[PDB]
């Protein structure tokens, strides 16, 4: 089952289409990789558990960057711009990005 | 293990919407895939219009005002690759705004 795509389109279909999401692909960290990652000061140093790799598309380059800041500006989360290219054929640029989210969060268990 | 279905409704909730604003906040949203058996019979008993599903979420969400929730509930069925099936509401009068809960279908496509 392509599980990115359908999380995606789940997440393209909430109203508010500036950026729209591609494939949203989630993973747990292991203790040592976010070790790693924190002290290579990837995602500012925070303790992340989770990673969203995401591949997306903006209709313009200001959308991108207000959809990246808002991934900056939370003690939860922090986030890697991995790139991005125009799209003459569409209009757009593609991109992508790993956010990650700090643990911490709590389930039944 | 990890509670996914927190971690993916708190990056939904980050993704920058005008304003700063979100009218609809998830807390929890769970994915499943459906056995062709199920999706045969959801869709003779008529859940989500007949559509022959392939991915189940789960959502518990909260919506500021009853016309944030009736937008988002009619974005799942404008569409033909979606459904959606209304759980119920809520007001809770703590915060002046509706917990809500519902299932969205979504097709192969
Ligand atoms: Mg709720």
């Amino acid at each position: 089952v392509p599980w990115s795509q359908y999380l995606a389109a789940f997440i393209n279909q909430i109203p508010r289409l500036e950026v729209a999401l591609r494939s949203v692909s989630a993973r747990a960290l292991s203790e040592e990789e976010a070790a790693r990652l924190a002290q290579e000061g990837t995602y500012d140093g925070k303790r992340i558990r989770v990673e969203f790799a995401l591949q997306g598309e903006a209709l313009s380059r200001e959308a991108l960057v207000r959809f990246i800041r808002a991934f900056e500006t939370s003690p939860r989360f922090g986030i890697e711009f991995q790139g991005a290219s125009l799209d003459e054929g569409r209009g757009l640029y593609t991109f992508s990005a790993r956010v990650g989210v700090t643990g911490g969060e709590s389930g039944a268990r």
